[PDB]
């Protein structure tokens, strides 16, 4: 066992490296990324005054220094949520065709907007009024949206953030460098894991540029008896189960930077990556791993960690006399 | 009115410009030298929300570098020394404040060497250290920053590193400093009338030196006027001068609403008018209040531009965050 050329050839049939840099989005030549929109989006992403309490920004739950996530079990950040979910990483989110953790199959079907806009309530008006009250924001929106008479809209808020989101990509992980042609980029163990990941059927669901993130499956995590009275490391506390009549579905989690984004699953109840791998060894989904395979895939998944964005923290617009006051709650 | 040379000369006897860059801290002689390794580790810690039991709150949360070094909210509770919720003061130029707390009884204030980060600091220290030790990138950074120490991951060192980072959170070259340094056109006529009124109406009794405050305490604080505008609050003497408040440092005041220890005033103009009162020996005309308000905007310096640190990755034995 262990031919690099064979392994690379096989991995190239199913995965793709993350690009070094994005130049446009929404190619279906798409929409040019521009410095002005990117910078406004960054400002918006870090501004806690876009929340009612004035403490919560996108950066709070999708923290760029912590793998694009908050490292906590669950939160509620978007109107489309039925309940609390683990925050997915913003890193590489631009590549995910499937935009939600879970839903009724037939409802996710005819659903266009992502989490930022889905459904979106009072918020848009409240966001715009907050933006309008600060002249530095108004000036920024006019520069980012030069062809727009009326540029401070919730759609434009969402558009500027999406442009910033497109810069939050993590090229040059060990796996990507292996893929490009560097044999020494991965260990023997990590290569054994790549091989096992591909042969045991994980790729049915975790494939393409993001190793997941593209489609939904009638399978999701549940607690076994006493899960909440058992050691947070303890094996066999949770397992995956097929939903009844396949009617409810979960997105196959995009596994890029997975080593950075514990805890795991839609409920954020698993803290060890090895345990998440063992849980995805299941007769029900059609994957079974030996102890060895589980160990090697775990080591493999560490190679999906890319170069983290280096981001200057923005200086936020000063509030003015009629900026809406934050709510205590 | 407005002999520039004379006004500048007057300002220099009572205020100082913010230095371009700090080189050492704790000069009591050559102080402690600032180093790259310590500043860097201090920045990581400052942004790391895993330093709180909830895993959500970092120093950055309440002292937000993109928001003038503050959270912009009326009050919070961040340090075991607080008697009650207080408006979070700015991190910007805090290094220069000899007075360390919003308020307290004169005596408890008198006996005390440790600032907010360390005062009264419980089980926190062990929890913090355990958390840092569980991540090898932290242990490496601590070894690099404190090379002379066999046991470098301590709560003392956590605070010492953050203190070095804090020393880079300074804001030189405000319009007032540029005027002080010789640029007559750095401030408008109104702003200069404001400087002049600030100096002659007695504000400098308490708001003086490099930070326009931050240096001592006074038996005077903000209280609400009953009712459930403009006459909503007033400054008042404490019950007998045993209870005192720190003269707020006015650097970057334009950026750090809301105002006063309770964070109940939103408009700078109103905070100025509040500080006009015979109680403290100040009295402003309508025109002086307005000129002083414009002037206080010349205290807004160059905001630090900081690369957001990439945090150490947690491991199997990193303590889990608390539901809260
Ligand atoms: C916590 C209180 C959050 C706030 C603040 C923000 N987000 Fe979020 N985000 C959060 C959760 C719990 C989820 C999962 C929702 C679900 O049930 O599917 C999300 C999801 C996203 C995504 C999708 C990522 C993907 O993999 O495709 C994106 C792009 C996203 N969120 C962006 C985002 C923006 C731009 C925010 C500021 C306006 C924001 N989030 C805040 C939790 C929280
Ligand atoms: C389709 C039937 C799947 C196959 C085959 C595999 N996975 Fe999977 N994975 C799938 C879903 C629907 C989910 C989310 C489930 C939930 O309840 O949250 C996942 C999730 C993971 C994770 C967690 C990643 C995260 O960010 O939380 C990991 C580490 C993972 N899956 C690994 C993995 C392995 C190694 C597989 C082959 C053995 C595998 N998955 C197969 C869908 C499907
Ligand atoms: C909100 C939950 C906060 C957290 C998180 C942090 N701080 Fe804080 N800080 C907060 C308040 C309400 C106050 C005033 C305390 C008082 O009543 O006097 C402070 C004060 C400071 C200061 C004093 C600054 C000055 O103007 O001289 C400093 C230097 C400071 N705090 C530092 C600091 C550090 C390093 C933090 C992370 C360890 C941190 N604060 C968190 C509110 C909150
Ligand atoms: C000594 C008795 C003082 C004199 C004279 C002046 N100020 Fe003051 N100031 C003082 C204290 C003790 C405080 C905080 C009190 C509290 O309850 O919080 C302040 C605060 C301010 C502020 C608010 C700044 C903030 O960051 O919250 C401003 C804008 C201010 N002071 C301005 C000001 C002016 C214009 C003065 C001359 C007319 C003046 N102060 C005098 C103490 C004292
Ligand atoms: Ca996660
Ligand atoms: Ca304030």
């Amino acid at each position: 066992a262990i031919d690099n050329g064979a392994l690379r050839e096989e991995a190239k049939g199913v995965f793709e490296a993350i690009p070094e840099k994005m130049t446009a989005i929404k190619q279906t030549e798409g929409v040019p990324l521009t410095a002005e929109k990117i910078e406004l989006g960054k400002v918006l992403f870090f501004d806690p005054r876009m929340s009612s309490s004035g403490l919560i920004s996108c950066q709070t739950c999708h923290n760029v220094g912590l793998g694009g996530v908050d490292g906590l079990p669950t939160s509620i950040g978007h109107g489309w949520q039925k309940g609390p979910r683990n925050a997915p990483t913003m890193l590489n989110a631009i590549f995910n065709a499937a935009q939600f953790w879970d839903g009724r199959a037939a409802d996710l079907a005819e659903q266009a907007k992502g989490p930022v806009q889905a459904g979106v309530s009072n918020t848009p008006d409240q966001v715009v009024k907050t933006i309008n009250s600060m002249p530095e924001y108004v000036e920024a929106f006019k520069a980012a949206f030069p062809e727009e008479a009326d540029p401070v809209t919730f759609d434009n808020f969402a558009a500027a953030i999406e442009q910033f989101e497109a810069t939050l990509i993590t090229p040059n992980s060990a796996f990507d460098r292996f893929l490009a042609g560097d044999d020494a980029a991965m260990t023997d163990q990590e290569k054994r894991g790549l091989q096992a990941f591909m042969e045991t059927g994980c790729t049915a669901c975790h494939y393409g540029v993001n190793f997941g993130g593209q489609d939904y499956h009638p399978f999701g995590l549940i607690a076994k008896p006493g899960a909440e009275v058992l050691p947070a490391g303890d094996t066999g506390r949770f397992e995956v189960t097929r939903t009844t009549d396949d009617e409810y579905v979960f997105r196959a989690a995009p596994l890029r930077n997975v080593a950075l984004t514990a805890p795991y699953f839609h409920s954020g109840v698993v803290w060890e990556l090895a345990e998440a791998v063992k849980i995805m060894s299941s007769a029900q989904i059609g994957t079974e791993l030996t102890d060895q395979q589980a160990e090697d895939i775990t080591a493999f998944l560490g190679t999906l960690t890319g170069e983290q964005p280096v981001i200057d923290h923005p200086i936020l617009p000063v509030r003015t006399g009629t900026t809406p006051l934050p709510t205590p709650m």
